[PDB]
């Protein structure tokens, strides 16, 4: 199995491109990160920053995670981030999604030692 760490890179970081350009932007990388595969992942966000900007949030501001545990923390400066959700004409065999460019605060929640980001909270 894929280890806790290496799927958060896979499903959440883009340090190729500094912003979506194009309303395809989702459609395309769904794909090739393998998010389509065996049902359309419904919502999913990517990050446009060095993954080393992203793993120094883990020492950050402390909060409180939506499920109520306490190992999140939010980024002390904004990031440039790229939303993808399923449209309502979105199908298995036939995944669609909508693409929303954002720049805003990404709340991770962090484990391990080395200590890392292991899941996307939200973003505010
Ligand atoms: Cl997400
Ligand atoms: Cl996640």
């Amino acid at each position: 199995k894929e280890t806790a760490a290496a799927k958060f890179e896979r499903q959440h970081m883009d340090s190729s491109t500094s912003a979506a350009s194009s309303s395809n932007y989702c459609n395309q990388m769904m794909k090739s990160r393998n998010l389509t595969k065996d049902r359309c992942k419904p919502v999913n966000t990517f990050v446009h920053e060095s993954l080393a900007d992203v793993q120094a949030v883990c020492s950050q501001k402390n909060v409180a995670c939506k499920n109520g545990q306490t190992n999140c923390y939010q980024s002390y400066s904004t990031m440039s981030i790229t939303d993808c959700r399923e449209t309502g004409s979105s199908k298995y065999g036939n995944c669609a999604y909508k693409t929303t460019q954002a720049n805003k605060h990404i709340i991770v929640a962090c484990e391990g030692n080395p200590y890392v980001p292991v899941h996307f909270d939200a973003s505010v």
